[PDB]
């Protein structure tokens, strides 16, 4: 089970699933081998009914699509659609939050409100929305209207791109025509241009893809902005992670998905429901997190993270998961089937994300508390049905210090320099105590022993004094292996990095360092890392492609992660991907994405499936940036 | 060559391409056999990097996707993305026209103007835009703004759906939540909900698809509306079709693609350029049409149609095609490669549709006449390079009577009943002279001997007195085989249909009948058939799913045709498709699309690959509707 997951709690549940005959994601993967090499390489096209077309990577015919589409066209078109799908997910999430804020300040959903008034005003100012003499509800209405306006063409480009990157970076992108005109506009233009008999030039196709990835970035940043306004900006929190956060004697309720519009409500209402749970024989309601919705309520409320990504079925295999409350994205639909064996009540809540066999609750912001109570009462009913039964919760968990929003990081740094908070960070980059910054983002992927790439790469970078930040299930992987426990700083961090983490932590009164890795939140909260990197670029007076900052999607799977990797490249970062993307079927496409895009945006992809090698390549990229700034390395 | 195309001119060019060693679409098809059965059946998923996943249609594992996605989920998700891509193409076309109208009436592009003032006012009235006391330029500005507004969420649903279907049909659709909220909004929601770990219920997925297909219908209808305003509503015209419309001694210029924003300009400017062409040694400039842009200028100007769809390479094989001017959609990118052998200058004009090796001209409405002159001068240069050379233009063409916009059809009927023009049509439906109406739409497809399904089905329906209307390359197939020549009415039409066609034609002064098939225009002009069917429904006081009206996508290929077929089903029509769509891998999906959707919208798909059988099934569907209205059959 060690070849499936490096997580010991997951291994224990895989043994339980095996002896109970419950098929897992790893079993379904084994049943799929060998996988199709045309698809793996990207040399397959089904964009019209003359297809499917395939191209042999090497050898004899077929060498070209039926319509004449070349390998480079087919590969670039498929990649573009993946970027568009990723953009559609992040921006649907943001769109939902924009409508929630609008309803809240028009008096249509009293369960929602402006919780972070300071963030509201800063966003409005960044957007050019006047605040002086205005009511908060009017400013927020204007912010929500501006958010919804960025989805379509208008007098301005997408402001959640042009107002969040430095002017020098926006100029570079505008010169190549890469600034999105509208978020859903770009998604649709990708689907048009990649349909049959349309765009058939790999360079033109990929430039369209870069622009669509900036539409995804805008969705991410808008999602983070709006959730912070509605639910509060994260500040440092201490909690726990892994399956041992389930409690046999409590009603265990997992929030799972990405959009916390309901799950933030679930957290608040579950406290109100405690006595009702106690009357049922439980100690209380134990809300735990799965995937990015779990990250959202971990960041803001300290809700412990149960598990992530590829191993999400294992939470149910314990026998103690009374309910799993789903919104959308990255939910394995197997959970609906597994629930018949484990007793878990799986509940969908969003109209456009239903799973055959799961109970659906039609959540509406107008009825959010009432929906939450209906959902939690199903969970309490489920706990009663297992009162007495034996469960197997692995007694395995880690300590997690998290909640490092960019505002929180700036505040923490401000204890070392009040009026120039970025300077202590840059000082230590310059003097070598901090070699560079690496963002770990993205998913787990069944092809990769779970967490192996994230932890192998992270260990090597931390020893070389790289400041490591993490989001999504990359944060999940590192959190479950102790990388967010400050007690592991001595073991994990090089001397220079340790000195910096200790100095900042002691100055924030902690008596100990910051954790080895800074948890910056959910997948949309990759936008927080952009905010930090852009602030560093502005403070240094350089563009992002001169900073010693890299990204690693070390184990990625979702189309959303393809979009994020592409916009990391587009804003200027060396961007590692640790699984094979479907580009190896076209050498020209691969050369554009890993080499010649350097000449356009300054960023580039680093495809490397071996984690030790990937870490060396990421260190080389960081050290090249150091050399270009004239620094020692 | 008879197994490749039933078009004798295409057969002659296939012989020329064969002996000259020029690879064709049919050769590339042969090189692709056998095609992938997982893709053919829809049982393949590449929506995340854990893939590709496939499911054996029958037998042992794999039986399920790695994430747990079932065959029915995988099939429905792939279908939904095809609908979204189709919607993105038709609505990008419409969006382009909306921006062109806006620029024109704001004084930004003097080559464009309000040509059909009557259509402008009727559209405005249908939209609720006040016209009394308003300048035309202000009304048109309001119309263009309303068009662009339908792409995003707003206070109203998509008006190019809700204002173009009868209230009873809109009520049926609203009751099932099928009315689109915004065109690009729906496209993005499809891409989100079909991404990994999102919607996983086949019924929910397909209902989303029906709603997205209505977004495609809105794009089609908006495209037709705006092009009519800008370029004029079609009225009956006489021209010719097939390769024999090329002229060895003229500069032959093909307009190819879908959006006639530039090609309508090409038509006007080419007349201005005649003396320049003559000075080069040509008789003049011979503009001819390929695919739907050719249909647009055929409908409005009588430009002869050179060829269509699968056989588009053959126009170049003549040796006489000096230029091929491309916008986007359904252009085989092989043309850029074939051009190196044939001498043709292939020119792209749209930023998001480029082809490696083709010359690009950056068309802009602001510079439209100047761009047109640059393009035509490349064509004249190309004619000079072949002055003297031998060409092989098959001396094969047909007579084509076309231009039957819905306004033209109503006008023609008004000569038999001035104040109630639909009544003579309904009278003859009721008394049996017209058994029903069949719309032929969609593409050719290399899997089907070119035009075989369109003509086989059309012959059987016409003998049974069905009124046949046609668009796109279905109109192209029928036009090239003589179905738009009134001289073939006696041979092709049953006695009742002949009587009606003769009566209408004689009353319009023709001295002979209307043609056997009524050409209603381009693929977006499928919206014209909706306008006619909706007017018939309103006049009869029934919903569309009670009319004896059917549709046949007899040889379809493009994602656009998948979207059109789906919205034909969604507005209530029995809808035949004559190629295998990737749904046969899921019996539940197939049952929804061919049977249970009857209970939702009243329409349904008829999948039938054998054309004789398809015609019987379409006749049965028409006759069932007749019986439901109490009519003899
Ligand atoms: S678009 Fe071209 S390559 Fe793709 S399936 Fe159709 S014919 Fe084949
Ligand atoms: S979304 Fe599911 S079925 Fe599709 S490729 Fe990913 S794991 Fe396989
Ligand atoms: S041939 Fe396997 S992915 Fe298409
Ligand atoms: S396995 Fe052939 S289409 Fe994917």
């Amino acid at each position: 089970q060690n070849l499936k997951s490096t997580d010991r709690a997951v291994q224990q549940m895989l043994d339980k699933a095996k002896r109970e005959g419950i098929q897992t994601v790893w079993d379904r993967y084994e049943a799929m081998k060998p996988q199709c090499g045309f698809g793996e390489t990207g040399l397959c096209c089904r964009h019209c009914l003359q297809g499917p077309c395939r191209i042999n990577p090497f050898g004899d015919e077929p060498k070209v699509g039926i319509c004449g589409a070349t390998a480079e066209v087919i590969v670039a078109r498929g990649l573009d659609r993946s970027i568009a799908a990723g953009a559609a997910g992040h921006s649907g999430h943001a769109k939902h939050l924009a409508h929630t804020l609008k309803k809240a300040v028009q008096g249509k959903a009293a369960s929602y409100m402006i919780k972070d008034r300071t963030k509201l005003h800063s966003i409005a100012k960044r957007l050019g929305i006047p605040t002086e003499g205005q009511k908060d509800e009017d400013i927020a209405l204007e912010v929500a209207k501006a958010a919804l306006a960025d989805f379509h063409e208008k007098d301005t480009p997408v402001l959640w791109v042009t107002t969040v990157l430095p002017p020098s970076r926006v100029k570079v992108l505008s010169a190549h025509g890469l600034i999105p005109a509208g978020i859903d506009h770009e998604i649709a233009e990708i689907m048009h241009r990649t349909s049959m008999g349309c765009d058939a030039d790999a360079q033109n196709l990929l430039l369209g893809g870069l622009r669509c990835s900036l539409a995804d970035l805008a969705g991410c940043y808008m999602g983070t902005d709006l959730a912070d306004i509605l639910f509060g900006t994260p500040a440092p929190v201490v909690t726990e992670s892994n399956l041992g956060v389930l409690k046999a004697d409590a009603v265990n309720v997992a929030v799972h998905g990405h959009n916390p519009v309901l799950s933030d409500i679930i957290v608040s209402v579950s406290k109100e429901m405690e006595n009702e749970a106690r009357a049922a024989g439980a100690t209380g309601i134990n809300v735990v997190g799965i995937c990015c919705t779990g990250n959202e309520v971990l960041m803001r409320h300290g809700i412990p993270a149960c598990t992530h990504s590829v191993s999400q079925e294992m939470a149910m295999i314990t026998g103690a998961l009374d309910a799993m409350i789903l919104d959308y994205q990255c939910i394995q639909p197997s959970v609906a089937t597994i629930a018949e064996c484990t007793g878990t009540t799986v509940i969908t809540t969003m109209e456009m994300s239903k799973i055959t066999g799961a109970t659906h609750v039609n959540f509406a912001e107008e009825a959010a508390v009432e929906n939450a109570k209906q959902i939690l009462r199903l969970a309490i009913d489920t706990f009663k049905r297992r009162k007495g039964k034996p469960v197997e919760i692995p007694n395995i968990k880690t300590k997690v210090v998290a909640g490092f929003s960019t505002e929180a990081i700036i505040n923490a740094l401000s204890k070392l320099n009040a009026n120039d908070p970025l300077k202590p960070l840059i000082d230590n980059v310059v003097n070598g105590n901090i070699r560079g910054v690496c963002l770990f983002a993205g998913c787990n992927n069944v092809k990769v022993p779970q967490d192996q790439n994230f932890t192998t790469i992270a260990r090597k970078l931390l020893k070389q004094n790289v400041l490591v930040v993490a989001t999504g299930c990359g944060a999940g992987a590192l959190m479950r292996h102790g990388f967010m426990d400050p007690a592991n700083v001595d073991e994990l961090c090089g001397d220079g990095l340790k000195a910096v983490l200790t100095a900042i932590g002691e100055a924030n009164g902690l008596g100990g360092p910051l954790p080895p890795v800074l948890h910056m939140g959910s997948c949309v909260d990759n936008s927080r890392a952009v905010a930090l990197v852009a602030a560093l670029a502005n403070r240094l007076g350089v563009d992002l492609d001169r900073l010693p900052v890299v990204a690693s999607a070390a184990e990625s799977m979702h189309e959303k992660a393809v979009a994020i990797g592409t916009w990391a490249v587009t804003i200027g970062l060396p961007t590692h991907i640790g699984v094979l993307p479907p580009i190896t079927g076209s050498l020209p496409v691969t050369q554009i994405l890993t080499s010649s895009v350097k000449d356009i945006t300054g960023g580039y992809f680093i495809v490397e499936l071996d984690p030790e090698t990937a870490a060396d390549k990421l260190l080389a990229a960081i050290n090249e940036r150091r050399a270009g700034l004239g620094l020692p390395w």
